[PDB]
């Protein structure tokens, strides 16, 4: 398994810009188009990424091809994060695709956030910080999703996805 599939499986993938849970314009594996309630908005925003004329319908290798981006967009992010960093760089591989996850969905910002939970993951108390993580409006909005990205930070492991 590995953080494509991970994340593909999280965000499933569609072809037409639709309303993500928190109800934004997104598209394709999870790309967040506009916070923005305008559909027009969105649709420039779409045109813009994909440089053409969509009309909100993309192909699967534009799909694709923003999903590669914006995986890229995560770790860089993530590596350029000065609280992000440590921790990153203190994790195994699995529990690093946990946190690109995150930082995918949520943002360097948003994540940066969890204070208390990084440190629980620096310091590799694993039981502790998956307590922690739930306590939060992200598990609470989105208890399916939360639950596997926490359980992979607790196990080590991929079953949550298997
Ligand atoms: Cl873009
Ligand atoms: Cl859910």
């Amino acid at each position: 398994m590995n953080i494509f599939e991970m994340l593909r499986i999280d965000e499933g993938l569609r072809l037409k810009i639709y309303k993500d849970h928190e109800g934004y314009y997104t598209i394709g594996i999870g790309h967040l188009l506009t916070k923005s309630p305008s559909l027009n908005a969105a649709k420039s925003e779409l045109d813009k990424a994909i440089g053409r004329n969509t009309n909100g319908v993309i192909t699967k290798d534009e799909a694709e091809k923003l999903f590669n981006q914006d995986v890229d967009a995560a770790v860089r992010g993530i590596l350029r994060n000065a609280k992000l960093k440590p921790v990153y760089d203190s994790l195994d591989a699995v529990r690093r695709a946990a946190l690109i996850n995150m930082v995918f969905q949520m943002g360097e910002t948003g994540v940066a956030g969890f204070t208390n939970s990084l440190r629980m993951l620096q310091q590799k108390r694993w039981d502790e910080a998956a307590v922690n993580l739930a306590k939060s409006r992200w598990y609470n909005q989105h208890p399916n999703r939360a639950k596997r990205v926490i359980t992979t930070f607790r196990t080590g492991t991929w079953d949550a996805y298997k």
